[PDB]
């Protein structure tokens, strides 16, 4: 409705920044869109595509998820909540995927990127799925710079919603791999103040957050409302000042506006 549009515009203005939203409602195959064709820095939300690329590779390499990866001091980057506990040992690719998706561990992301061949290989996987908007240019930590006007490491809300629908509810991945991705996302620990904070307590959410420079604050989610068909929701937000603080409340507010009713 035009009312949902006016409410999102008012939220954006009060926030001082730039807000991007795409909701897909699978009940009626409808969309609610706000700046949904503009580019936004993905930050952490790009870990979904890296983990999905590893899952796809595993469809023709059984025991790929059990392959061991060495963790060294030289691997540490700027946010390593899980990897810092495993220095000088190994972690499996399954453990790295869970750490990336559920804790936003940046060493884990870098190991998923490296395994599949680098940022251009993650990007080529996106293209294979039919996503011609996503671009992963850099590794962690530099992919989080989020400089206004910079197209590196960006996508649009419309494209990321359509791709997340394919990955979690569609047929991009085999049944075992799709179920594993959904299980990992439902176990996320970083999203309770973002999209989830704008939805009723009874609804079930699998999500991946991101944050970066310029106060960039992001979340992408698959949502099972009580007794309703699933939803896909992307909320991306960025601000004008390099050192702006995070605004997870803006993502919660956007989620409430687009799901009310
Ligand atoms: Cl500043």
């Amino acid at each position: 409705t035009a009312d949902v549009q006016q409410k999102l515009a008012e939220l954006e203005r009060q926030s001082g920044g730039r807000l991007g939203v795409a909701l897909i409602n699978t009940a009626d195959n409808s969309q609610i869109l706000y700046r949904a064709d503009e580019r936004f820095a993905m930050c952490x939300t790009s870990k979904v595509m890296a983990a999905a690329a590893v899952l796809k590779k595993s469809e023709s390499e059984p025991n790929l998820l059990n392959q061991r990866v060495e963790i060294k001091k030289s691997d540490l980057v700027n946010y390593n909540p899980i990897a810092e506990k495993h220095v000088n040992g190994t972690m499996s690719l399954a453990e790295l995927s869970a750490a990336a998706l559920q804790y936003s561990d940046n060493v884990a992301m870098n190991k998923l990127i490296a395994h599949v061949g680098g940022p251009a290989s993650v990007t080529a996987f996106a293209r294979q799925l039919g996503d011609e908007t996503f671009r992963l240019d850099r590794t962690q930590p530099t992919l989080n710079t989020a400089i206004p006007g910079d197209p590196r490491d960006t996508t649009s809300p419309r494209a990321m919603a359509q791709t997340l629908r394919n990955l979690t509810l569609g047929k991009a991945l085999g049944d075992s791999q799709r179920a594993q991705l959904v299980t990992w996302m439902k176990g996320n620990t970083t999203g309770a103040a973002s999209i989830q904070a704008g939805l009723p307590a009874s609804w079930v959410v699998g999500d991946k957050t991101g944050s970066g420079g310029y106060g960039t604050t992001n979340d992408i989610a698959v949502i099972w409302p009580k007794d309703r068909a699933p939803l896909i929701l992307v909320t991306y937000f960025t601000q004008p000042q390099p050192k702006a603080e995070s605004r997870r409340d803006v993502l919660a507010s956007a989620a409430k506006i687009v799901t009310d009713g």
